């Protein structure tokens, strides 16, 4: 495969970046390549581990007040485990929501306990390890077919990993858990792609399109919920419409926001873990070889290292409910605080060799699924299984699959997205 991308020397730290060249509040910065971004967070960890940044202006989104950026692992961990101080209300991105966004985006992820946990308990059983293990057959059937179709669909042995595997595998699994008919899965995926791609001109930059997509997926959720209210199915949509929280059924807004949260999170995270993982295997072939020659033994550590390496969710935001000082920086009640998982996951204070992609890494206390605590990723067991099966099917059917171009990278501060990744195999 002479068209494979260049390999890299594992363990090489990126050069640190002069602090004057770092603008977290500019979309231009998020367009820099990932070596520069990684070197910039390295500078912040060293020189300004907590620092303040203006919010990025996005068309039709309210920027509002700026935010305190926590770039060190210990601070991101602390903030995550202290939700009475670091609240998830009113929003978990840096920007402000509005009443009009709240119709569609006012889910449990932007609420504190106890209401957060009462909402989460409606669906939590479906995401537990023992229940998710039950659907291995479904994950395998879909992954196996997708990889086979990459082969059958491309006589030239060239494919886009994202559209042909990494995207459609998690999409199928979450949509089927929700109870969405197959004929509408791609419609769901287009809506979630726009919702968490906004600001990249390849996805959407007109706020009117963002609002029409949001209204359209909400109307879809409401219509499916209405069907399930009358005729139950064994799906999460039926669980949502049947549940009672504080003795009251969920409202239309609550059902639509819950539905949207689950399909967005399901569709716009694992795909990037998978795609960054194939990119990493392409750059570090010794790691591919060692996983391929002991797939079951290394899989638990390998999947977690892929998540640490990719950090598919770049950050989450909190809002202080009281004044607090951290690292000698006083922050005030009401201030926004951003938790940079991408940076925690390269912190030398926690990982001695953070720049080494090591599929055997153990322990691996990465914060790719967050810092732990009340909002710890509901889908973590699901995502780990999706990743493990995707790589197993690639190993079994096309073991030498390799990237042939550098990825087209999503322009986003929030999601470490890959839009396309050309691959080949022999
Ligand atoms: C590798 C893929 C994934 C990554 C990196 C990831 C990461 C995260 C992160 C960082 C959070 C915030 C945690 C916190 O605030 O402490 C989160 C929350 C969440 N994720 Fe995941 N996620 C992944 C896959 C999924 C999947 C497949 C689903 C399925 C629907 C999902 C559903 C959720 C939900 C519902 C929440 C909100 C939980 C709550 O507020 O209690 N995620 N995820
Ligand atoms: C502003 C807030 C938004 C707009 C885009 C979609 C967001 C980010 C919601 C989205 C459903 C959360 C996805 C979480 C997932 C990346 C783990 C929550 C708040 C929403
Ligand atoms: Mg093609
Ligand atoms: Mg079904």
């Amino acid at each position: 495969l002479n068209t494979a991308i260049a390999t890299r020397v594992n363990g090489t730290p990126p050069p640190e970046v002069p602090i004057a060249d770092i603008e977290l509040g500019s979309l231009d910065f998020w367009a820099l390549d990932d070596d520069v971004r990684d070197g910039a967070f390295a500078t912040l960890r060293r020189e300004a581990p907590i620092s303040f940044w203006p919010t990025i202006e996005l068309p039709g989104f309210v920027a509002g007040n700026g935010h305190w950026a926590l770039t060190k692992y210990d601070d991101v961990f602390y903030a995550s485990r202290h939700p009475d101080i670091f609240s998830s209300y009113p929003n978990i991105t840096i920007n402000d929501q509005t009443p009009e966004l709240a119709e569609y985006f006012g889910s449990m992820i932007v609420l504190d306990d106890p209401r957060h946990q009462r909402l989460r308990s409606i669906v939590s059983r479906a995401f537990t390890p023992k229940v998710v293990a039950r659907i291995e057959a479904a994950v395998r059937d879909r992954a196996h077919r997708l990889v086979s179709s990459m082969i059958a669909n491309n006589p030239d042995r060239q494919a886009d990993l994202v559209s042909e595997l990494a995207g459609p595998l998690p999409l199928q699994i979450i949509c089927d858990m929700m109870g969405i008919p197959k004929a509408d899965h791609q419609r769901i995926f287009h809506w979630t792609n726009v919702i968490l791609g906004f600001g990249d001109p390849d996805l959407a930059t007109d706020f009117d399109e963002f609002m029409q997509v949001s209204a359209d997926i909400g109307a879809y959720a409401t219509a499916l919920a209405e069907d399930r209210r009358v005729n139950h199915h064994d799906d999460l949509t039926s669980s949502l419409v049947e549940a009672e929280v504080d003795g009251e059924r969920l409202s239309s807004r609550e059902i639509a926001s819950f539905f949207i949260l689950l399909v967005v999170a399901g569709n716009e995270t694992t795909r990037n873990a998978i795609t960054h993982g194939v990119l990493a295997l392409s750059r570090y072939p010794e790691q591919r070889d060692r996983w391929w020659s002991d797939f079951d033994g290394l899989a638990p550590t390998a999947v977690e290292e892929i998540v640490r390496w990719a950090s598919p969710v770049v950050y989450m935001r909190r809002t202080l409910t009281q004044d607090i000082e951290l690292r000698g920086t006083k922050m005030a009640a009401g201030d926004k605080v951003s938790l940079w998982y991408c940076s925690a996951n390269r912190d030398e204070s926690k990982f001695a060799d953070p720049w080494t992609f090591d599929l055997a890494r153990n322990p691996n206390p990465h914060l790719g699924f967050g810092g732990g605590g009340a909002h710890f990723c509901l889908g973590a067991n699901l995502a780990r299984r999706e990743i493990r099966v995707a790589f197993d099917e690639l190993r079994r059917q096309m073991p030498d699959v390799v990237a042939t171009e550098e990825p087209a990278r999503l322009l986003s501060q929030f999601i470490h997205g890959i839009k396309t990744l050309p691959v080949t195999w022999s």
